[PDB]
């Protein structure tokens, strides 16, 4: 007679970005399970979500049932479909899936099927403000045995970042990108130009192919940035350079982009971080027009439905890269191996390297030995939380301030 | 230099149905706005985006940059296109939007391109256990002045309710529908037959019109509640009776299927209660897949989304039908009324009767005269809140029950 006794939420930022790990008790001794809700920009809201809503929508039910704990709480406020309610599920299953492994004794990756690879190809980001600086610092990831790099020269549209909320890093805008002149006053905002972003990808591929040759795999993340034209000239021009994958060339409101894209452009491509909603990726997969689906687990519900997903995927020839940025807990990240060792379709594994306070905050981290990560054989998710450390470091709240970000003119854009 | 200086929300729930309405105030001395954040079933969550998020996000800002406030305010996040997240948007957007009309000295109507008809016309609501309770109820209905009224027989689905946190009132359940026999162990659920309210429906209209006529306008309800093969059906059968319109046959996760639907059936399709994405609306709008379309307009981000969304349907030929149910302030309820009384594809208004502690919390309610709706004419959207009254009617808080819809067999279905 296995229940479910409480459910409780665990904000920490142990590598300085606010996370939202959800706990849940049992009437077994010792038996609980962890899983993540982090939307690191609304972690106050899914905190509010879980304690007030999923709380007493779980305790007392057995959580052997995670399918139909699933499907009743997906429609459990009636209106769904969105990132803080899908995080506040997410937490739930992926906890629920954890307590699974640790009743079967079985990593979560072996109830799924067990492994289809003998290791997690990773991916990890490269920055700089000249193609210099980021030749120099793929360099350094190659020596450390990384085989698949992510290449921006000024993160997102040429831009870089003063904001520690998003990776907790500072980054320099590209040096040598002229934009256009402004208008003569500014409204606030953090400022790029498109087109002259546009204009340097190919320039710094150009650099990187010369320098550091083909055998090493590039990827290049526009991030909603450009205009859908702009974007289908971009991937034709990049065509040459034999890209991994180009990511996010449309934003998710101008999805239909990519039937025009896919008629001209053999380069791969990527979607769907930002994605909540089936209506979002399954137009994309059933028409093939994708190569890599790029969904955060949490932010789509969790493990339950990126399988589904996964499947769905795998049956249109479409692979798996999930969101792997520092807005992610320990446990999204090991929920995300899970699915990439169980998964035929499996793509490659974004990574963003932790600092000692996540390792010591969650013990039993991935090993990540020469560009590949090795995931421990214990139980569930192979995860846990040491929740008084995890109190050594409190979320710091508030609101980002690169999401603002202003073309030229000045014109609020997607970021 | 007229600036935002707080933003807050207000909790209230005089009609017995939990509301959740966004205060804006500025410098301008006695100058503020108020917009309804609605979402009943997470209230504590839309609170909590709102206070943690749109609050600082907001203070010290032009309240007249209704547009640029939009569309930086959805991307502030990141993520994006959810219930919670866009009814902050909205309580913040009407906010606005009643802030600029009393700059303007006129009704948000008048800003939005002036009367285009002279009242507004209503469907009402009416229920019973058979076929002559739901007749009462009509002609009862039709001696208040109602031209138009939705007919359901035991709410959705035949199940009726006994949640008071749905409609503040208790549904019978429909009497002498005979539900498949359910397995000898029962899941927690509150329990329907599919087919057996699918094939109640067409002798509902039988009765209905034979003893009414053709004179007065039907509406019903599917609520997503069968198979939409089935629900395909019912619309063919019910082409007879001559439905202004058949609502949601099919759930937002299923809306490819009104596609064979509208090869098939000449019914009158409405949807889109539940959409929060425009990868929701706009392939349905674009292929002609419904004749009206049924937004909450909190739950799409508020009247500058809603405006767009009716331009859209307008140039396609579908309109408006914006969801009027009790979860919904009478600030949403105003400002549901100037979008009906400025779109040109206004197609009808769902309106569910208040009480008197609504309209003493809540002065300015529209004047509800023999089946129209006439808005005042004071700027902005007409309506005021009184603070200390709104503090006699707290939250109930917690989950709603009516949510855990369950087949004979016991599936959790969408409900
Ligand atoms: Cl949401
Ligand atoms: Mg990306
Ligand atoms: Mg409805």
């Amino acid at each position: 007679n296995l229940k479910i006794t409480n459910v409780k939420t665990i904000l920490t930022a142990p590598g300085g970005i606010d996370l939202a790990v959800v706990k849940i008790e049992t009437n077994e001794p010792g038996l609980y399970g962890l899983g993540c809700a982090t939307f690191t920009q609304r972690i106050f809201a899914v905190k509010s979500a879980i304690d007030e809503y999923m709380a007493p929508f779980l305790v007392g039910k057995d959580p052997t049932r995670i399918e139909d704990i699933w499907q009743s709480g997906v429609v459990s406020g009636y209106w769904r479909n969105g990132p803080i309610m899908n995080n506040a599920l997410s937490g739930v299953d992926m906890a629920l899936w954890d307590i699974k492994g640790k009743l079967a004794g079985m990593p979560v990756y072996d109830l799924l099927g067990g492994k289809c690879r003998d290791g997690i190809p990773l991916y990890c980001h490269t920055d700089g403000g000249d193609e210099v600086e980021v030749e120099d610092n793929i360099r350094a990831r190659m020596e450390e045995g990384y085989q698949y790099v992510r290449c921006q020269m000024g993160m997102y549209g040429g831009a870089g970042t003063d904001d520690l909320k998003l990776i907790a890093t500072q980054l320099a805008r590209a040096k040598n990108i002229q934009p256009k002149r402004s208008p003569r006053s500014k409204t606030p905002g953090i400022y790029f130009d498109p087109d002259a972003y546009a204009k340097s990808v190919p320039r710094l591929f150009d650099h990187l192919r010369n320098k550091l040759g083909f055998g090493i795999e590039f990827i290049h993340d526009v991030h909603e940035r450009v205009t859908p034209v702009t974007a289908i000239n971009l991937a034709k021009t990049l065509e040459q350079y034999q890209l991994f994958y180009l990511e996010d060339p449309v934003a998710p409101e101008n999805i239909d982009w990519l039937k025009m894209l896919r008629q001209q452009s053999s380069t791969p491509i990527s979607m769907g971080e930002l994605f909540v909603n089936v209506n979002e990726w399954k137009p994309l997969i059933d028409n093939r027009l994708i190569d890599y689906i790029r969904c955060h687990v949490s932010t789509i519900g969790g493990i339950t439905p990126a399988r589904k997903l996964a499947v769905y995927s795998e049956l249109n020839g479409v692979r798996t890269a999930w969101h792997g940025p520092g807005d992610i807990s320990p446990v999204g990240v090991c929920a995300n191996m899970h699915l990439d060792l169980s998964s035929p379709n499996f793509g490659i594994q974004e990574y963003t390297p932790m600092n000692d306070a996540l390792r010591d905050v969650f013990p039993g981290c991935p090993e990540i030995d020469h560009g590949y990560a090795y995931l421990n054989d214990k139980p569930g998710l192979g995860i846990d939380i040491d929740e008084a450390k995890a109190a050594k470091y409190p979320c710091e709240g508030g609101i980002p301030s690169w999401t603002m970000a202003r073309t030229p003119d000045g014109t609020a854009s997607r970021p």
